[PDB]
């Protein structure tokens, strides 16, 4: 059959990925076409050769690639970069966690930013985009899985079709909890709980909310892994970030509002101390408490503090 | 009928854009999408919801967004937000236009630059194009116009096909006049005898060549109107204007012809003085003679004064 | 029949272009659309009108080009670019080369760099990208030749099915050493082999070995005539080979290799010393061995040396 010819199959890349795509800090390259591969290989490893239907998944992923915008920063590439933070998570916590959460994760963000503009939720409110009044909160989130959801839809395009009714409603939520709390703004309090409950021991994985908390967690290890790449790659993405936010920053200037500086093209020479708040504020208590929960996750913790070095190291012009 | 069922229909935009699309000094946005439907809701304003079949102008929108280019600024969004300042002239001075010229002036606008390509009928000249051996004067206005008359012979796309044989040739040709008026090698006769008349009191908008003049100075005025939105607007905006121009300067360049200041990259640093010599010889009398003509486009006139004072303290280092 | 209504067919561009195009250091303009025509206009006067049939010839002009990328260099200006040299070389030499030579190696520069990502075959070797599984020398070179070969297989777009299976396989053989000679690598050997030839006065042209020798020397002196043209030209276009460049820099500092000088960006400050290295040690002898053989590419060699001398110029601060 055909499940069974598919059983058969070996899917693999160069010598060199796969060497590599085991590392948390892997690039996935400037080569676009070899991106579809790359995370079809990790949905093999992580999740086993039978857990899709090839030309569906395949099917699926030009579409979800179809979908993503030509913009600086939340492209597609973004998409698979996020993807591979997760597969490493996974395979470095490979005991626990479910195959429903396993297919889940790495599909939710290979989806989180899908139809991204290059504008946050502010920018959309001010502007009065029809988005913002559709979504009060987490405007993007929830159109990110507006968009999956209809993606999904498509002829040919349900990968969760073989999934029991059940299943492919826990899939789905699993997909929509994750996609949303790739909204910074929930970050906050969601690591601030986490922290709390890990102090005291309450934290239990066997809790479902304790571990949607968790996995929350760990879409914004992923999502923000730019800062836990090897300094070239993360100081060249850095131009990417900025290139968006500096346009949204010239957007605001035509609505008359006063961009901060984070989007504001004035404030260059300000971007070194701009990272240095970021990184003391938001990324390195992320993956500080994400490695206390998940120890697997440490490198990514060390390389985000190599990164906060190097960045203290421009500040003081050296 | 289908059209008693458009006319029970309401079109409208959100909360913010309807109030402030009113402004002369309105900017459109960085949604694209939002576009073709800023420009529907201005048509039913002005015109009237029955003046077009909906399906069929939408269908004449997004063939002519299709036949814009990617060039950074004679853009599709060039081409609605002069389609917006015609609109502001046609609701402050709502009494004295036609149905007919309603119609046409914003269709005229939205197709004004149809396929251009970056470049002046100055560099197509002289790097010998097949459009200038073709149209000797006005050369890219009489092919945007052209432009104009092949999209509407396409199957399903004329808007106009409720219109009487006399009412089409006379939209037709208030949209080659108003179209050819585009080129600013013309506006400085229309001006100068357009002030003259005004002067004398000879002026008079019953007489259809008057008429025709006044029309003409009014696509002049939204063709500029970039200079007549706040700084930050009029600011950014002209980085895109000259990112075309150096373009064509590099192009002279190629064919062994210096290019004149306004088009050399080598000259950035006189830009300032540059826009100051275009306010005071172009767009300050173009507006000045407007409000002249037509008071209550004031605003226009306003805004370019401020901008002009925003360029003098550019040059003064403050 | 119809080879008879296209012989009696003449095609022409405009004026400036017919008298321009026959200059060596002619520069084919920013006219995307254009491109097709000239480069139909070449083969029409250097093959004749009867080579190929129009209707074909064009399908496997917009197919091809259609398989050239939006890189800033390696892109289908520079296609057509390097077909134009070697039409100049063609039609100055004209009666030194058969029909199938003629053909052949207009159609081998027009599909030269075809499916280029704007990449190295080095960079290609240390990501270890399939390409350089399948071809360990001449990488990127070999793929060229075999997208060459798909389009010529594509139905409707063998432009010499006319040809006799004989002809077809020398024609074939014809453009695959002329595509592979390409490989700059491959250069420095074949120039020192013809220049040494031709000193002792071995070289022949009537040897088919010291034939391909020559062609291959052809296909260099195109593939780099951008230091041939007109200086304006010849520094804008070092804009667009930089920008390629920089960007592979920026992608080996990703897989953790220090990249030399030539494709570092941190390195601008010496791209003047960078560029004299580069005449000195290729540029000047290359035209220098093929002015030697064919002494009416002289101007070639001139060209260069003028830039040469504006490059000295720069570095002097002058
Ligand atoms: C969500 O915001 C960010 N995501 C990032 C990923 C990688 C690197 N930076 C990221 N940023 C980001 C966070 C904070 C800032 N802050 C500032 C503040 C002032 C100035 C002048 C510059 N940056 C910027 C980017
Ligand atoms: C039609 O030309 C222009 N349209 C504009 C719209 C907005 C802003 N500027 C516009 N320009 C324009 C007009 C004149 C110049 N002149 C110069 C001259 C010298 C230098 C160094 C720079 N600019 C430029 C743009
Ligand atoms: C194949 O390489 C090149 N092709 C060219 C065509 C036109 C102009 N330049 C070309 N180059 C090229 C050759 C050598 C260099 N070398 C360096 C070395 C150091 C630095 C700082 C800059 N350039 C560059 C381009
Ligand atoms: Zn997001
Ligand atoms: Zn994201
Ligand atoms: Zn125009
Ligand atoms: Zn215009
Ligand atoms: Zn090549
Ligand atoms: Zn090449």
């Amino acid at each position: 059959t055909s499940e069974e010819w598919q059983g058969l199959m070996q899917f693999t890349l160069p010598v060199r990925l796969c060497k590599e795509i085991e590392l948390f800090h892997f690039d996935i390259g400037p080569f676009e076409n070899m991106w579809p591969g790359i995370f079809v290989y990790m949905v093999h490893r992580s999740c086993g050769t039978s857990c899709f239907e090839l030309e569906k998944l395949c099917r699926f992923i030009m579409s979800v690639k179809k979908n993503y915008r030509r913009v600086p920063y939340h492209n597609w590439k973004h998409a698979v970069t996020v993807a591979h933070c997760m597969y490493a998570i996974l395979q470095n916590n490979h005991t626990l966690f479910t195959d429903l959460e396993r297919k889940g994760l790495l599909i939710a963000c290979l989806c989180h930013d899908l139809d991204h503009r290059g504008f946050s939720n502010s920018y959309l409110q001010k502007f009065d985009h029809p988005l913002a009044a559709l979504y009060s909160t987490s405007t993007m989130e929830q159109h990110h899985f507006s968009q999956t959801v209809s993606i999904l839809q498509l002829e040919g395009h349900n990968i969760f079709s073989t999934l029991s009714s059940s299943e492919y409603e826990q899939v789905l939520e699993i997909i929509r909890k994750a996609i949303i709390a790739t909204d910074l703004a929930l970050y906050f309090g969601n690591r601030k709980q986490l922290e709390e409950m890990y102090q005291t021991g309450s934290l239990n994985l066997n809790n479902q909310s304790h571990r949607d908390r968790v996995i929350g967690l760990m879409m914004t290890a992923c999502d923000l892994c730019s800062v836990t790449k090897l300094w070239p790659v993360t100081k060249l993405t850095a131009n990417d970030i900025y290139a968006e936010f500096w346009a949204e920053g010239d957007e605001m200037k035509k609505l008359g509002i006063q961009p901060i500086p984070m989007m504001d093209r004035d404030k260059k020479d300000e971007v070194p101390q701009g990272q240095l708040g970021f990184y003391n504020a938001v990324a390195i208590p992320c993956y500080t408490t994400l490695t206390q929960i998940l120890p697997p996750t440490e490198p990514l913790l060390k390389a985000c503090r190599d990164n906060l070095s190097q960045w203290e190291k421009v500040i003081r012009g050296e």
